[PDB]
């Protein structure tokens, strides 16, 4: 496994047609996993599964701007199993993220940091037994 927390360098930021790939697989009992797609300390696309809010389980997104967090946007639907392997593939379009996982499409997440050549980084964190991230122009 990929040692979590865990950094994918994004050279030259993200741009639309960019597909990223991350396989892992939840560990036992999870609380969290995140990806933060970092414009330097910006976040600029925070997904963020929670196992237990208030025994629900919800994936927050966000975006952080000089340290604040923004107007969180929630999904119900929640893919996510406790040990079981997944396949997170995250698609750079014109206007959004758009997110599927196990290859049925979950949610999109319209850019609100709009330099995406300077979004240089994935941090991948959390409850994860990371195999690999990767990236691919398509
Ligand atoms: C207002 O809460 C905040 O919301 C942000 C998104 O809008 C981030 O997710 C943010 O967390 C981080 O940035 C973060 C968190 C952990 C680490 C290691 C690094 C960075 C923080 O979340 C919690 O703290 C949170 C909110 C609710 C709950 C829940 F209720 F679900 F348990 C748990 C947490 N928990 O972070 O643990
Ligand atoms: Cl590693
Ligand atoms: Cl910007």
């Amino acid at each position: 496994m990929l040692i979590v927390p865990y950094n994918l360098p994004l050279p030259g930021g993200v741009v639309p047609r960019m597909l990223i790939t991350i396989l892992g697989t939840v560990k036992p009992n999870a609380n969290r996993i995140a990806l933060d797609f970092q414009r330097g300390n910006d976040v600029a696309f925070h997904f963020n599964p929670r196992f237990n809010e208030n025994n629900r389980r919800v994936i927050v997104c966000n975006t952080k701007l000089d340290n604040n967090w923004g107007r969180e946007e929630r999904q119900s639907v929640f893919p996510f199993e406790s040990g079981k392997p997944f396949k997170i593939q995250v698609l750079v379009e014109p206007d959004h993220f758009k997110v599927a996982v196990n290859d049925a499409h979950l949610l999109q997440y319209n850019h609100r940091v709009k330099k995406l050549n300077e979004i240089s980084k994935l941090g991948i964190s959390g409850d994860i037994d990371l195999t690999s991230a990767s990236y691919t122009m398509i």
